[PDB]
């Protein structure tokens, strides 16, 4: 048996590009923890998808997840691009790499070790705790810089 | 070895009463950011939960900077510990160190790591101020399972 | 003096045929409960339409219904097929019987002893209470059940 | 005199926590289950909410054997709801006695229906309690958002 763990996740960037943040809460059993942070120059689909790798990346064994998005970026990409992608190199159509590609390859490489069971939103509690989150973090004057963007 | 540096903070709406922690990290350009709310809990323990949550979320051995304006924590880790530690984590007739939760898994997570303390009377710091104030505004809900 | 009940409801079943089961949530004001049952053999399409004649089975009196499936199978006969059907005498043409008749028969009886308003949806993602529903389904499915589909 | 085999179990995952009761219901050839979820609650609560919406859930007079491994249940079914009927619903030191609520309405349910209650060390097995057991859980796991009014 793995952990059983419910990740929640949010970015958020409004004025797009510039400076934003993610949110993040998890749960396992009776324990709730949040993280967070902020960039001065990002995107909001940048965010959308580093909240979640940020989240996977902190695990410390595998475990099987729970993890819930507002994101139609990610979700996309859980459901399409990625499989697409991967086998066609991280390429797009044009030869192009993939814009975001340094974020792609870490959430697919971070969803291997888990097992992973994908919640898509539109309101869920968690999920409005991380938005506040991401907009704290965005608005607390960030310097720090989104190095892949 | 990375070296990190880390600051921390805790905040309590009424002592007792609902609170939270603040935690950044610092690694070369890296910044993030940490904290978490409980209904009911205690200046002192967040003060405390603080660095304990940010060490052991590292994944490996590493040199840490830790920075904090808890004088609980200071005197925990400066004097207060090791005398415990020799007495069974226990008072001198059998109660239990008060926090003691807590006190066992700094001590269990420092360990794991290497540590130069900063004491400051209280930037980063700021940002951790504001992480545990909101953690401790935002109607938690979770339980402090220690008291 | 008429409660008003919303019912979600999902089905599914390992490979098709295979071992199957549903998954319901009724909710009535702040309460909420859960049901589901495992099939050792049955189809996707049979735990889709079980699933809300359970529910409303499971009723004590007539209730106000708003009831959110997923189901294109289950919607197709709601809005025509159980009609057609029951004009014909529960046969086709050649008199071969109706398929899934036996659910088909137990869902029209249970619908007219209630006012109920269906909602489509295109599937359980993301409309929290059928994501519930289909992880009950799935794991009563999972759960190696020995009961029968009675055909089926 | 409609007979049926009816399992339960409650879970909570720290306790208090998030909680969950699960259930199942044999007749003839029919398995029936059912679950519940609630943010936070307890041990006890789930234990003892199980029978409770079994036979709330029947439509009418049954025979029902009814195996659980509460002893939490047990010592009430036993013991204790005898005594604090006859004590108007107080403990011996006349307070409210903890989960009244749920007494009540086992009480009330109890006798719609003949029950022989059958008493298990855990869910370890037969299948049906361990099914119980897999339904309470995964209820508690689900993130429940309702609230055991209750608690």
């Amino acid at each position: 048996e793995l952990k059983l763990i419910h990740i929640f996740t949010d970015g958020s960037c409004l004025g797009n590009p510039g400076p934003g943040g993610y949110g993040i809460v998890m749960k396992y059993k009776g324990h709730t923890k949040e993280m967070s942070g902020g960039f001065s120059l990002t995107t909001n689909n940048r965010m959308e998808l580093l909240a979640p790798i940020v989240a996977l990346e902190a695990l410390k064994e595998p475990c099987k997840i729970i993890l819930t998005s507002d994101s139609q970026y990610v979700r996309q990409g859980i459901m399409t691009w990625i499989h697409g992608w991967k086998k066609n190199g991280w390429m797009t159509s044009n030869g192009t790499p993939v814009k975001n590609v340094d974020l792609w390859k870490r959430l697919d490489k971070a969803a291997q070790l888990h097992q992973i069971d994908w919640r898509w939103v539109k309101g869920h509690a968690e999920n409005e705790r991380c938005h506040q989150l991401a907009r704290a973090a965005a608005e607390a004057n960030p310097t720090q810089i989104d190095t892949g963007y």
